[PDB]
């Protein structure tokens, strides 16, 4: 008898994440998967992925450049941070 | 019997993000999942995702070239960032 | 016997986002899925995917590129970030 | 007997977002599935998806430019964030 | 016995966003789905989706050119977010 208790009397002002997962009983294969419930790509990059079946196969003159640059900011205050009276700022002058 | 309770009394003013998950029982292959309940895709870049069967299988002449630059500027506060009684504030002079 | 309670009693003003999901029982194949409820995409790219069966098979001379530049600026406050009693805001001078 | 309770007793003026799923029992294939319930795709680009069978078979001189740039400016408070008793503003002088 | 109760009893001024799904039981091929029940797309783009069977087959110069520039403002306030005795204001001087 599964029986699961989160967060039941709560009093007051919080500032809560809840993630309550529950369970009971070709090139890239998945079965039966939770993924990313809290999840955050703030600056992710793939090149190729999964191309497929025999590429390039017999002859290829390939050329493959990735040229990552540039000015680029990333300003994050509280990133998954709940928070209760409190002050956050992000002040760029 | 399964049997769940999840922020059952809630006096107050929270702030709260819920995610409750119950269970009970080719190139890309996916079965029976849950993906990005809560997810935060910024700056995602991909190139060249699941091509096909059998691509550029003769002859090929390829120049791939992936400049990424620029000025891009990503100003955020309280990402998945659930706050009571606070102050948030993007100040940009 | 399936039995889930979520959030019964709720006295005050909280700011509350739920996502409660209960079960019971080519090149890309997807099944039995559920994708993205509460999924934010700010600046999303991709470029080529599934072109599909036997693309630039025998003769192919590709010039791939991508020159992602320019002035951009996202400024976002309480992204996915339920608030109460709180002051959110975005000044750009 | 799948019994689902959410949300029951509401006393207040709170900011809910709710999302309740109950279940019980080519190149691109989708089947039984349930997406983007609460979705944001502020600035998505997409070049070249699904072209289909054969394309660019026997011969192709293929020059592919994808220039993203240009002054924009994305402003958002409060993306998927319910308030209560709040002050939200977005003030560009 | 399917038996769902959502926001029974409702005292005072909410602001309510609610998704309830029950359920009880080529190129691109969907079946059986339920897509965007909240979905917001500000600044979508598509170029060459789904071209067709044998497109570019035997001899094809293409020059394909995405050129996106220009002067854009996106100022939203309150993105998917219910708010109650709250102040929601957008001010571009």
């Amino acid at each position: 008898p599964l029986m699961v208790k989160v967060l039941d009397a709560v009093r007051g002002s919080p500032a809560i994440n809840v993630a309550v997962h529950v369970f009971r009983k070709g090139l890239t294969t998945e079965e039966e998967f939770v993924e990313g419930i809290y999840k955050v790509e703030i600056d992710t990059k793939s090149y190729w992925k999964a191309l497929g079946s025999s590429p390039f196969h017999e002859h290829a003159e390939v050329v493959f450049t990735a040229n990552d640059s540039g000015p680029r900011r990333y300003t994050i205050a509280a990133l998954l941070s709940p928070y209760s009276y409190s002050t956050t700022a992000v002040v760029t002058n």
